[PDB]
C-alpha cells in the first residue's frame, strides 16, 4: 500500500536556507509580497527565515518551526509551507504577525 501523500518539500517560490545575494536576483523588481525562506534567524521556536518585502526591502520575517515543522496561525500542526502560504496569502498577513498587512502575494524563482 504505497500511500504517497505529497504536501511540501521544494515549491516554485520556497528555498529554506539561502543567503542575500539569492534574496537580491529573486527580490529584485518587488516591494510587497515576496516570500523564499532563507537561513540567518535560527534560536527560539524558528530555524528558517520568510524574507518578505517591504517599500523596496528584504524583511526576515522568521517562521514557527520550534523543533522544525510549521503553523503560525495553527497549534505548530501545518507541516507545509504550500499550506501555510494557501491559508496567509488569500486572507492576511497580520494573522501570522500584525505589525505589516501585506499578503505574499509576490514571490520570485530565478527566471
Amino acid at each position: 500500500g504505497m500511500n504517497n501523500n505529497m504536501s511540501l518539500q521544494d515549491a516554485e517560490w520556497y528555498w529554506g536556507d539561502i543567503s542575500r545575494e539569492e534574496v537580491n536576483e529573486k527580490l529584485r523588481d518587488t516591494a510587497d509580497g515576496t516570500f523564499l525562506v532563507r537561513d540567518a534567524s535560527t534560536k527560539m521556536h524558528g530555524d528558517y527565515t520568510l524574507t518578505l518585502r517591504k517599500g523596496g526591502n528584504n524583511k526576515s520575517i522568521k517562521i514557527f518551526h520550534r523543533d522544525g515543522k510549521y503553523g503560525f496561525s495553527d497549534p505548530l500542526t501545518f507541516n507545509s509551507v504550500v499550506e501555510l502560504i494557501n491559508h496567509y496569502r488569500n486572507e492576511s498577513l497580520a494573522q501570522y504577525n500584525p505589525k505589516l498587512d501585506v499578503k505574499l502575494l509576490y514571490p520570485v524563482s530565478k527566471y
